[PDB]
């Protein structure tokens, strides 16, 4: 299966796919690395790795359709399957998320449904839980809502700030987010015509 990952950042994810997708029984090959963001370190870590960057500024578009219309034009040039949505902060369109159903991932800084949105550690922090985590889902129209494919728990510990805390829940990511691009590009689940996940 031919991946595109998407990006807005640092790419310790997008880093973590490589080194699992370079692996000899790999059934995912990671084909272009695409940002909404100019000049940031997850660029430099594709081009080292020898993958096709593009980036497609959000804020040279009229609205959001016009917006997944020119990153629906690049995924159809490169022939993509899957898309992993790593680190990569916009909310799709509608139809874009129809379009890719069932073969768009995300990986998300909580134990979903808990502190869905884009400041999750801090959500966790404020509410003060002493287990948090991260999760890997497909993406549906309701956002940070699509259907759970994997989960770690990760501690939080006294005194942990959003600084410390990322930098924990990151090392369990880099586990997961991996783990679940295997399962869905190899066949072993998919997103079943009920809606559910298939384990197969
Ligand atoms: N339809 C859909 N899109 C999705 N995108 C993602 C990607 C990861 N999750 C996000 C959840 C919420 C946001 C969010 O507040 N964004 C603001 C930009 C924030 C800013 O800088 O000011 C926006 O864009 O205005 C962003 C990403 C998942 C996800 C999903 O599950 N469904
Ligand atoms: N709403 C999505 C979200 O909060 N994503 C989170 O952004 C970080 C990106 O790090 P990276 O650029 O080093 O992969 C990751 O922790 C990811 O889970």
């Amino acid at each position: 299966a031919r991946v595109a990952v998407l990006i807005s950042g640092t790419g310790s994810n997008l880093q973590a796919l490589i080194d699992s997708t370079r692996e000899p029984n790999s059934s995912a090959q990671i084909d272009i690395v695409i940002s909404n963001k100019a000049a940031v370190a997850g660029l430099d870590k594709a081009e080292r790795a020898g993958i096709p960057t593009r980036v497609i500024n959000h804020k040279l578009y009229k609205n959001r359709v016009e917006f997944d219309s020119a990153i629906d034009l690049v995924l159809e040039e490169f022939s993509i399957d899957i898309v992993c949505l790593a680190g990569f902060m916009r909310i799709l369109s509608g139809p874009f998320v129809a379009k890719w159903n069932g073969k768009m991932l995300n990986i998300h800084p909580s134990l979903l449904p808990s502190f869905k949105g884009s400041n999750a550690h801090e959500q966790a922090l404020e509410t003060g839980v002493t287990v948090t985590g991260c999760t890997v889902h497909f993406v549906a129209e309701d956002v940070d809502a699509g259907q759970i494919i994997l989960q770690e728990a990760v501690p939080v510990k006294r005194g942990d700030t959003v600084a410390t805390l990322s930098e924990r829940v990151k090392l369990a990511e880099h586990k997961i987010f991996p783990a679940a691009l295997q399962l869905v590009a190899s066949g072993t689940v998919q997103l079943g015509e009920n809606g559910k996940i298939c384990w197969v």
